[PDB]
């Protein structure tokens, strides 16, 4: 490759040895305008040295499908601890991104994957997404979407 797109590979794959990000977090952390980390990603998983997973309307890039099941029962632990916490029998999109940016492991540990510091239509559609792993289907559908978490499963 050419010493942009070598540099660039190689840089991607660093980034994600910690963890699986979204394209939108690899763009921000590295400086890439959304079509040469698009690319990129690309090249690499034609090389089969990462994987796309769909995660609502968000791709997730992958080292493994190992490292993204390794991603999923570290994002439902944090979402259950908070859960837990505070003692919740019910949670909504907009409620866990409250809970996850006021409790700063739990920011931390989602900032590292996808930008979160705003309550966007994008998080809460990846939040959303997230709760209906953990929770199913919504009790509440309409406007803000809203879980039981006695049907936890
Ligand atoms: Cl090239």
């Amino acid at each position: 490759h050419s010493r942009e797109v070598l540099v660039r590979l190689r840089d991607i794959l660093a980034l994600l040895a910690d963890g699986c990000k979204t394209t939108s977090l690899i763009q921000q952390r590295l400086g890439l305008s959304h079509g040469r980390a698009k690319a990129l990603i690309y090249v690499l998983e034609k090389e089969g040295r990462v994987t796309r997973v769909a995660f609502g309307n968000v791709a997730l890039v992958c080292l493994s499908m190992d490292q993204y099941r390794q991603l999923v029962d570290g994002m439902i632990r944090e979402v259950e601890r908070l859960v837990t916490t505070n003692k919740l029998k019910f949670i909504s999109p907009p409620r866990l991104h409250d809970l996850i940016i006021k409790d700063p492991q739990a920011r931390k540990f989602f900032s590292s994957i996808i930008p979160i510091a705003h309550r966007t239509a994008i998080i809460l559609s990846f939040l959303n997404h997230l709760l209906k792993m953990i929770y199913g289907e919504p009790y509440v559908k309409t406007d803000e979407t809203v879980y039981l978490t006695a049907n936890r499963k």
